[PDB]
């Protein structure tokens, strides 16, 4: 277990990425690298938690000095972002897929009391087989623990993908916050284009969401199908705005689609 670092992956804002392949058995992995001097330990233990096929693999982590090491699971495949073609997105059938996965990974979090809050397709890695990882748990956090709900009221995440309550709230619930990033990539996926800056009443191509201009950019580049779930996944209040269980119960959803 002396690998050698490669190619830089990329950089979030926390650390640094790299390609790390072993001397002796070649096995690949990703190592994140983070200076303590020029929130973290939180992210190592959401990675301790973590456990399923759309989840990066955690693998494990040393100190060694004023560095960090996190040991990570290689997505081969890089990130979702590069398979949306700018203004056109990716064929519907493999948006689709990667959807079944974002929600298998996203269930799984929730169902084990963690959020992400930040799903963004830089944050969805595909693998070798083409499987979506969820990746960076720099910004997750508990929301429910001990079967207690908790309420956020931490601002983070990337505008265009975050929620209005998060602009607009004091509070709010964790797993909506996630169910917007989730129809957000949706958009991105089908059309190519992210629908507006930010979700704030200030914004004129979210006021024209709410007034249901759907004969706009981006939403007349995308099938009334998957269209009729993002109406229903942006929605502005977010216990009117569906759950998971029931974008598993969506036309479009389970619309055959996919070889
Ligand atoms: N686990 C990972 N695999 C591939 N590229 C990455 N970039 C950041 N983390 C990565």
């Amino acid at each position: 277990e002396d690998w050698d670092l490669v190619q830089t992956l990329g950089e979030g804002a926390y650390g640094e990425v790299q390609l790390a392949v072993n001397r002796v058995t070649e096995e690949a992995v990703a190592v994140k690298i983070v200076d303590m001097k020029r929130n973290i330990k939180k992210e190592i233990c959401i990675n301790k938690m973590l456990n399923h096929e759309n989840v990066v693999k955690f693998y494990g982590h040393r100190r060694e000095g004023n560095i960090q090491y996190l040991f990570l699971e290689y997505c081969s495949g890089g990130e979702l972002f590069d398979r949306i073609e700018p203004d056109i997105g990716m064929p519907e059938p493999d948006a689709q897929r990667f959807f079944h996965q974002l929600m298998a990974g996203v269930v799984y979090l929730h169902g084990i009391g963690i959020t992400h809050r930040d799903i963004k397709p830089e944050n969805l890695l595909l693998d070798e087989r083409d499987n979506l990882k969820i990746s960076d748990f720099g910004l997750a956090t508990v929301f429910r623990y001990n079967n207690r709900e908790r309420l956020l009221n931490k601002m983070c995440g990337t505008l265009p993908y975050v929620a209005p309550e998060l602009l607009k709230r004091r509070e709010f619930h964790a797993e909506p916050v996630d169910v917007w990033s989730c129809g957000i990539v949706l958009t991105a996926m089908l059309a190519g284009e992210l629908p507006w800056d930010q979700p704030s009443d200030s914004c004129q191509e979210y006021s024209d969401w709410k007034e249901k201009k759907t004969y706009l950019n981006p939403w007349k580049k995308i099938d009334s199908a998957p269209l009729a779930l993002l109406h229903k996944i942006l929605v502005e209040n977010p216990s009117a705005r569906i759950t998971i269980p029931d974008i598993k119960k969506d036309r479009w959803y389970n619309k055959p689609l996919k070889k």
